[PDB]
């Protein structure tokens, strides 16, 4: 049908609480914008643990993708920096809600008293670091597959969101890809050795693979172990 298009059931505000985060943390992390990467990793080493969690008890929790590793690739040219993961993944509602809505209270005035120091380590305990992906994007796009859903589109501005079925169905297996539309004062993260530095950085304390797209010298393109 075109009811859903034609009627924007896919348009999503955020939750009020969202967006005061989302300031407090631009705001905060102004001078260390390279924490992004950080956090997405971290993030993405997380939806690893759970998918490894529930391999434990549930046989099939690894049918739709057999390795558990997080991948970076820069495209220059699209201007976009990729990472995903292939942890457990996000149904449709999860993306709804684990992303537009969210120790709020006490986290808000905790991170505002917080800066009158640091905030750093605040986002990363809160587990809120994925906002602070708008550091440098002005666009975030998350590409993800849940077991027990079919592979979703949340994208966002920061202004809102939408979420929508995937129309490329289910190419990822199971998993996550953040992309991020990198800012124009943030091309710097589209550069190969600069994201291999951050990663390799971000990534030395990683239970799990993680590797960059990378080229070596003709010229070839392949993963790069990182850590």
């Amino acid at each position: 049908g075109s009811h859903m298009l034609r009627e924007k059931s896919e348009k999503f505000a955020f939750q009020a609480e969202v967006n005061r985060m989302m300031k407090l943390i631009i705001n905060s992390l102004y001078k260390n914008k390279e924490i992004f990467l950080r956090e997405l990793i971290s993030n993405a080493s997380d939806a690893l643990d759970k998918i490894r969690l529930i391999s434990l008890t549930d046989e099939n929790a690894l049918a739709g993708n057999e390795e558990l590793t997080v991948k970076i690739k820069c495209d220059k040219e699209k201007n976009l920096l990729h990472v995903t993961d292939t942890g457990v993944g996000m149904t449709r509602e999860e993306l709804v809600k684990n992303l537009g809505t969210i120790g709020t209270s006490e986290f808000l005035n905790k991170m505002t008293e917080a800066q009158e120091q640091s905030t750093s380590e605040l986002i990363g305990q809160f587990g809120v670091g994925f906002y602070s992906a708008f550091l440098v994007a002005d666009k975030v796009i998350v590409t993800s597959k849940h077991n027990n859903d079919t592979q979703h589109i949340w994208e966002s501005d920061s202004n809102e969101f939408s979420v929508i079925a995937d129309p490329r169905g289910n190419t990822l297996g199971r998993g996550t890809t953040i992309t991020l539309v990198l800012k124009e004062e943030a091309s710097d993260y589209l550069e190969l050795d600069t994201i291999k530095n951050l990663v390799k950085k971000y990534s030395q304390f990683i239970n799990f693979p993680i590797y960059v797209w990378s080229s070596k010298t003709k010229t070839v393109w392949d993963w790069e172990l990182m850590n």
